[PDB]
């Protein structure tokens, strides 16, 4: 009984991840977080059990290293590797690869991609030759977490390749009915929820749309619900998320969910994102204090 729980998060997550409550249910737990001064050194602070971060920089790279090698048996939630290969939007993709389970019922994979890396390499485009077609959506290269890294080009045709900005991800846009289905894990917790998305491009007036995500009023719109649209199967979303879970080595993320219309039972997951906002997730402090104490008593057990 008693563990402890050093947590080195920015300003803006600590507000909204350390909140009262689980603070408090943590506590009565056995769980005590504990905020860890990034001022100084990692390895002049606790010992701590466990050591959750979301921190960047090479610096803090190298305290976690200089921290961990003086406590071997220390738990790092999560591994700076496995943090960084979501920060480059090509690496962040490949354990969906790696992922095997039985579902005939459906299959998963990733959209059709390719890399422009400069404005020569723009130049160079044949989208043909990559078995890519129109409807492209470019994405920055790298997910650092900036608003640059959110600013998204729709390329509809030929013209407005001109407006890519590079280094970019050039990605087939897929038809996928206008609503992502965001997929939630902690350890082996899953939840979902759906969101509003992209509409399809009906096989206009522009040959290319930006876009992001504060992407007013008095312009006439109804609204589109995301009702009738269906949930992929409970099954296939568990397993693909538990695949996941060992495969990128993180125990906190989300993953976004895309259905393929074009075929009736392929998904594509298009983004994974390294410990992303949990507080209003329901039950979220019993979420999180039950997964502390799972993952300490594992470990304290090895
Ligand atoms: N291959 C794609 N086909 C269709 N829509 C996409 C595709 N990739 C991304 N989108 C849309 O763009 C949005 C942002 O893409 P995403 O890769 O999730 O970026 P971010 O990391 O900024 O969330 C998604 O929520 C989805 O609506
Ligand atoms: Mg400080
Ligand atoms: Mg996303
Ligand atoms: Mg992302």
């Amino acid at each position: 009984r008693r563990y402890s729980v050093g947590y080195a998060l920015a300003p803006k997550k600590q507000a909204s991840f350390i909140q009262v409550s689980l603070v408090n249910l943590a506590k009565e737990r056995g769980i005590d977080l504990i905020k860890i001064d990034t001022d100084k050194p990692l390895i002049d602070q606790g010992p701590f059990d466990c050591v959750l971060h979301k921190m960047d920089g090479d610096d803090w790279k190298r305290q976690l290293k200089e921290y961990g090698s003086e406590f071997p048996q220390a738990l790092i939630i999560d591994s700076p590797e496995a943090i960084e290969r979501l920060h480059n939007r090509i690496s962040m993709l490949q354990a969906v690869g790696e992922v095997e389970i039985d579902c005939e019922n459906a299959s998963f994979g990733i959209p059709k991609q390719t890399v422009i890396y400069d404005a020569k390499m723009v130049s160079a485009i044949n989208l043909e030759n990559e078995g890519l077609e129109f409807p492209v959506i470019a994405k920055p290269l790298v997910a650092d977490g900036s608003a640059k890294s959110h600013k998204m080009l729709l390329v509809f045709n030929k013209d407005g390749l001109r407006k890519l900005k590079p280094p970019i991800v050039l990605q087939e846009f897929v038809n996928h009915g206008a609503v992502i289905f965001k997929v939630y894990v902690v350890g082996d917790y899953v939840k979902c929820v759906k969101r509003k998305s992209l509409p399809d491009v009906k096989e206009r007036l522009e040959s290319y749309l930006p876009f992001s995500q504060v992407s007013n009023d008095d312009k006439y719109y109804k609204l589109m619900n995301l009702e009738n649209a269906e949930y992929p199967p409970l099954s296939f979303l568990t397993n693909i998320a538990r695949g996941l879970r060992r495969v990128t080595k993180l125990h906190l993320f989300n993953f976004d969910v895309i259905r393929d219309d074009r075929v009736g039972n392929r998904y594509l997951i298009i983004d994974i994102n390294y410990f992303p906002g949990y507080a209003k997730m329901p039950n979220y402090e019993r979420v999180l204090t039950d997964f502390f104490w799972d993952v300490l008593n594992q470990n304290d057990k090895s």
